[PDB]
């Protein structure tokens, strides 16, 4: 089932979500399937559970094919994500958010991370990630601690409506 | 004539506008009349010339009657505005912007200012202003130096879509 995505301004996006504790359950599997369905209908590249007003440490992300420079990111559902930078190096790049429709900004992120957590069937996931793959997971992780991209913008010249911006990163 | 209001992302909002040098002219008077007409159709409380893609130090503002707590602000067209705080005191309050439709945030502004400049007929204007009157003029003045309200937000919990926010200032 497609779920409504809540918009910035909704206090439910500002919460610190608790951990997932029903790994392997039918209920988590249904939630995850809704999330992938919801992300897909919205043409997203990542979606975090608080964006459908579900207070849990859970995100889905990935796509084959709008982010032209971005290589494929495997379709992944990750519960209880933890992230650690693997270098100090920051890289700037474009982000939008389905809870902030119409807009985008340049945001600095760590270029190189490791992330760890669990797949919905309860098996561990741990991966080193870089570039857009890494950015997507850091952006979704922010949602789980009640953070959205605008509080991360450094250059406000790059923040604007997607159909109007001509900032050349 | 109603002019298109350009949206955030348009580089023309990021310019430092030059001064008005045609005080008393038919051309300025027509521009000002368009501005008041444009602001009115959009139900604004202030509009700055760069928001209609006119690179000039010029703003219109004021209204009898959406900002419930706000008393009447006289209808005013101000060219070559200069602003000086009359106290260090900051006050938080809600702002939106016609170049950023759908959104609003809490923004700190000086509670008490003086502003000076010229009416379109070339006579001097100078006024002490406080509260919402003061805020409106500071917000429009920012447009003349290529600044929009998001680069002034301190509390990102208060930034969101007008139909969704339940932040209680
Ligand atoms: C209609 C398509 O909109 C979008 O996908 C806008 N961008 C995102 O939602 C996004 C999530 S993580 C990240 C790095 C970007
Ligand atoms: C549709 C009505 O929208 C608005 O008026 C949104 N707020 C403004 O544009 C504004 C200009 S100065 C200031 C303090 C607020
Ligand atoms: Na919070
Ligand atoms: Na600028």
């Amino acid at each position: 089932m497609i779920r409504d995505i809540i918009r910035m301004g909704d206090k439910r996006l500002l919460r610190v979500a608790p951990q997932v504790t029903n790994l392997g359950s039918a209920e988590l599997h249904a939630l995850v399937s809704d999330m992938f369905e919801t992300m897909g209908a919205a043409h997203g590249v990542g979606l975090a559970a608080p964006q459908i007003a579900v207070d849990l440490q859970l995100m889905v992300f990935g796509f084959e094919a709008r982010y032209p420079e971005a290589p494929a990111v495997p379709l992944t559902a990750l519960a209880n994500a933890q992230i650690e930078p693997l270098s100090d190096e920051m890289e700037n790049g474009w982000e939008g958010c389905l809870s902030i429709p119409g807009l985008r900004a340049v945001i600095p992120r760590y270029r190189y991370i490791r992330y760890r957590g669990f797949a919905p069937d309860g098996s561990p996931i741990e991966r080193e990630a870089e570039g857009f793959h890494a950015r997507v997971v850091q952006h979704e992780y922010d949602h789980l601690v009640g953070r959205l991209y605008p509080s991360r913008i450094e250059n406000f010249d790059t923040f604007g409506f997607d159909d109007v911006l001509s900032y050349d990163l």
